DNA sequence: TCGAGTAAGCAGTCCGCG
DNA sequence: GCGGACTGCTTAC
């Protein structure tokens, strides 16, 4: 086994490293690492070190890390560049692990924990830690055990021991339904007092010191609470035992309007699962409570209890502890599905960074590029201060709002990374500039050729063609990695569709799911056996295929995120390689590429249709074009098709065999025009959309930029068992839209696209008639709530107070004098409802914490005074009116001459 | 919302528009 | 009543 690091820290002149040694054992060492930095030197040297621009450098070896840091300072005092990796632990890792790191996750201690704190006087602030910690559940991945630390005696009540036998029992037996698969993995430890609980927890921690530390809100709540509580009871030295190097720092986390405190534990890598989820899930949720996210991800039921959480330990300690254990398990279940810890480990070891730095693509890419350059004895430039400046982005075509019956979309492969590679865009490949023509002139190929020597972008930048830049080289590596995982994702998706088809005809038999790899397209043999399976086995297979698809999605979309973020880092002032010339070279080239191929596709289709100046491309955004295929379908005639799948096959074949070759030809000419290094503009068919054959469905519609809906039959080679709605930007897709209204609007759209106007009209009439019966949470709007205090003038709305903030102020007055009532937290999300005139709350709306039932204090009154008429008009009718007017149809039947019959 | 980027939509406030 | 100027928020890419 090759060695690999677990954690690394700088503490003064020492590097403290935890690592796995060649024998698979965890070790710790302190190293008096002597860093090197670099200065430019005269050309007449015998040096082996050169900067990225090929200027010679001399290496300066320092007695210690403080000397190196002091030197950087003095070089600024003198006004000269201090080159090299200034984050010395990254240089340490580069020197100590000078090879592609192979890590073994079974040796990495991943701890998942959650604490309970009974509090009678509101939220227990971690900075005060004034209340006893009365439960800790700590799961250790190496032991595969849930360690439960239970406080039986507290100022807030003495309780009996938790019973594992009651915990395992069904809720219908009066039990807690702790999952059978973890029952034997629980190690239960009750305590007579909190001091003993905390002392044993620290002994346990010393024995099983986390490398990766996670859980839900652990960084913002559990870790600072535990640290500060131990600090209050025992003193600082004892609290610092949470760090394997006994070093901690209170860290101030700042944002635009306020700040908060977290505890940095040296030698631990904290990856709070809420933050992994927010960065890597590609969702925007109405609530980030663990209950809400667990229900969403796992389809598990909310953990039910009577009374407020502040009284749960005293009234039902049995359930209190069982729910603490279940909470820890739910995070493990979410990670089994989403695999964000696996992702973070992969990325972190790839880049050779502290694992917690995966949250920062700037840090990640700084390390990747440094390591790549170091291999060639090249020296990275010093980071510099830059003022924040706006720069231009992508092109989005203004669509004509309309219905669109048959639509084929086409999409460029990882566009911005492909532009970087094609043009060869990198800090050290800048060759110079040329005189720019208006963009229109390049799009129409009328402008003079930018260069006969260098590779160009239409922003005026020129790049060397003799060798790949470090940015192209390194982005290519991660791009290639993504390609593999996207393959697994799509195979799993196609395999899912095979199971969905078979589920129409399930055999009557007692059966087992097939032992297969869902990452690869099912063989003919597997397909034959599937057609003979029971519904029970097929559903299990479908669940497994969909889990495989999620696994692939995580791996691929987040490698996409990483490479897109290298582009974005080029336009962030804190990146070592920040350069607006390069960031703009990418975006301006993208604008040209899309509009150039719009022209080429229009020309090609006008030719094949023997027509003049017809606009076949109806829409485009960044890297995609949407093509009207009505005329292609009409040239065959609808009556000639056997079924929907027949015309879908026809369009699929037309796109692959006819359009893609012409698109390729168009892009190769563009490459020659810009004299690029390598042709990498690969635009493939994405979606095939249209109404079911013989129906009155409209197929699709656009209301404006970034707002459209399509009935899709085939997406990137996946032929759906049932057509799938692709809806972008519309209210069905927004977390701010009420849950029941997303559902209703989606059905309105389904009916529009698949069935037609009459079907839409019958559904609307029914929804309007019944909507007042819907649960208040399902019809509440959602919003983030920032700057509550800014708009709070003596408890009332100040000038220009936002609607949702107004609601929060209404809520705050209504719960005034209640320390127990849930508080709205600055920066979190709220549910919002409008209120009828003359209500007792004194205003037109009310808001309360999202993911929660409104407190019983005011629930009855909110329900009584909820303005259903305003709710319906604003969240449902207005957007529907938008969809229908765009699609040129009516959601209500207009009067006709037949009416008098 | 500590953590790569820009484009661009809609809700709502304020207030003009004879 | 609707638009523009503006803030706030959320989406597409
Ligand atoms: O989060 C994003 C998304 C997109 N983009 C830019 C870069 C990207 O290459 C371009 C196109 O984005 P898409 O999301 O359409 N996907 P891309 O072409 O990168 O990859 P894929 O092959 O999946 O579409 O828009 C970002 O900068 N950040
Ligand atoms: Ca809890
Ligand atoms: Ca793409
Ligand atoms: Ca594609
Ligand atoms: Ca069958
Ligand atoms: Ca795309
Ligand atoms: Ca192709």
């Amino acid at each position: 086994m090759k060695e690999f690091y677990l954690t690394v820290e700088q503490i003064g002149d020492s590097i403290f490293e935890r690592y796995i040694d060649s024998n698979g054992r965890e070790r710790t060492r302190e190293v008096e690492y002597k860093p090197s930095l670099f200065a430019h030197c005269p050309e007449s040297q015998a040096t082996k070190y050169f900067d990225i621009y090929g200027k010679p450098c001399t290496r300066k070896l320092f007695a210690n890390m403080r000397d190196a840091s002091q030197w950087i300072k003095r070089m600024e005092d003198i006004g000269l560049e201090a080159l090299g990796m200034d984050d010395f632990k990254l240089a340490y890792l580069s020197d100590t692990y000078n090879y592609e790191i192979k890590y073994d996750h079974t040796k990495i201690r991943v701890a998942n924990f959650d604490i309970e704190v009974t509090s009678p006087d509101g939220f227990p602030e971690p900075s005060q830690a004034k209340h006893p910690i009365d439960a800790i559940t700590h799961y250790d991945s190496i032991d595969d055990r849930f360690y439960v630390f239970d406080l039986l005696n507290s100022p807030y009540g003495n309780v009996e021991e938790w019973s594992i036998e009651i915990a395992a029992k069904l809720q219908e037996q009066g039990g807690d339904e702790v999952p059978s698969e973890i029952i034997d993995k629980i190690i239960y430890m009750p305590f007579d007092n909190e001091k003993e609980l905390l002392m044993e927890y620290l002994n346990f921690w010393q024995q099983k010191t986390p490398v990766i530390l996670t859980g839900w809100n652990v960084e913002s709540f559990d870790i600072p609470y535990v640290y500060n509580r131990i600090k209050n009871i025992f003193g600082e030295s004892t609290a610092k035992r949470l760090s394997p190097h006994r070093k901690t720092r209170v860290k101030v986390i700042e944002n635009m309007y306020g700040s908060r405190e977290i505890i940095t534990l040296f030698g631990i890598s904290v990856l709070d699962y809420i933050d992994l989820y927010k960065k890597f899930s590609f969702t925007n949720q109405p609530s980030y409570s663990l209950d809400y996210i667990s229900e969403f991800e796992l389809n598990v039921g909310k953990l039910k209890y009577d009374g407020p959480i502040s009284k749960l330990r005293e009234s039902n300690h049995q359930r209190y502890i069982s729910y603490n254990i279940i909470d820890v398990y739910r995070v493990l279940q979410i990670d089994a599905k989403r695999q964000f810890i696996n992702l973070s480990l992969d990325m972190g070891y790839y880049a050779k960074i502290q694992i917690q730095s995966v949250f920062s693509p700037i840090k990640t890419w700084d390390a990747i590029i440094f390591n790549s350059l170091k291999e060639q004895n090249k020296v990275i430039p010093q980071g510099r201060s830059h003022p924040v400046q706006p720069y231009p982005g992508a092109f989005v075509k203004e669509p004509i709002p309309n219905r669109y019956k048959y639509v084929m979309s086409f999409d460029l492969t990882s566009l911005y990374p492909s532009i970087i590679r094609q043009v060869n865009i990198s800090p050290e490949t800048i060759a110079g500039t040329f005189k720019v023509a208006p963009l229109h002139d390049y799009i129409n190929a009328v402008a003079e050729r930018p260069s006969d020597v260098y590779s160009c972008s239409p922003n005026g930048m020129m790049y060397y063609k003799d060798r790949d830049g470090v940015v192209p080289t390194e982005i290519t590596k991660v791009f290639n990695q993504r390609k593999e995982h996207k393959g697994y994702m799509l195979a799993a998706q196609r395999n899912g569709e095979i199971i969905k088809e078979a589920l129409h005809n399930p055999n009557l038999s007692v059966d087992e799911p097939l032992d297969v790899d869902y990452r690869f397209d099912f063989s003919d043999e597997i397909k034959e056996k599937i057609k003979k399976l029971s519904a029970k086995s097929l559903n299990e297979m479908l669940f497994r295929a969909q889990r495989t698809e999620v696994a692939g999605m995580t791996a691929q979309i987040n490698r996409k995120l990483l490479i897109n973020s290298l582009y974005g880092a080029l336009g962030n002032v804190w990146f070592r390689y920040y350069d607006l010339r390069n960031a703009t070279a990418i975006t301006t080239f993208g604008q040209m590429a899309l509009q150039w191929i719009e022209r080429k596709v229009n020309e090609y289709l006008n030719e094949v249709c023997g027509t003049e100046g017809e606009a076949f491309v109806l829409y485009g955004d960044t890297d995609s074009i949407y093509v009207s295929a009505d005329k292609i379908i009409d040239k065959v005639g609808e009556s000639k098709f056997r079924d929907t799948n027949h015309w879908v096959d026809f369009l699929d074949k037309f796109a692959r065999e006819r359009m893609e070759p012409a698109i390729d030809r168009g892009f190769r000419e563009m490459c020659e025009y810009m004299n690029n290094k390598q042709h990498l503009m690969f635009m493939d068919r994405e979606a095939i959309a249209g109404p079911p054959l013989g129906s009155k469905g409209i197929g699709g519609f656009w209301t404006g930029k970034k707002r459209y809906a399509l009935n899709v039959w085939d997406m990137e080679g996946t032929r759906y068992a049932e057509p799938k709605l692709k809806i972008m930007g519309l209210e069905t897709q927004k977390s701010s839209t009420p849950k029941a209204v997303q559902k209703a609007l989606k059905e309105c759209i389904r009916r529009m696209l698949q069935e037609g106007e009459e079907s839409l009209q019958e559904y609307f009439k029914e929804f309007e008639k019944e909507f007042r019966q819907l649960n208040y949470i399902s019809i509440a709007s959602v919003s983030s709530a920032n700057n509550i205090a800014k708009y709070d003038v003596g408890g009332f709305p100040g000038p220009k107070c936002p609607f949702h903030i107004r609601g929060i102020l209404t809520y705050n007055r209504a719960i005034k004098g209640n320390i127990d009532a849930p508080q709205v937290v600055e920066g979190e999300k709220v549910y919002v409802l409008p209120l009828r005139e003359g209500n007792p709350f004194g205003d037109k709306c009310i808001a309360w914490p999202s993911g929660t039932e409104i407190t019983d204090l005011i629930k009855d009154d909110v329900l009584h005074w909820m303005d259903y008429t305003v709710l319906l008009e604003k969240t449902f009718i207005k957007p529907l009116e938008g969809f229908t007017s765009a699609a040129k149809l009516d959601y209500e039947k207009k009067a006709s001459l037949f009416d008098m019959f």
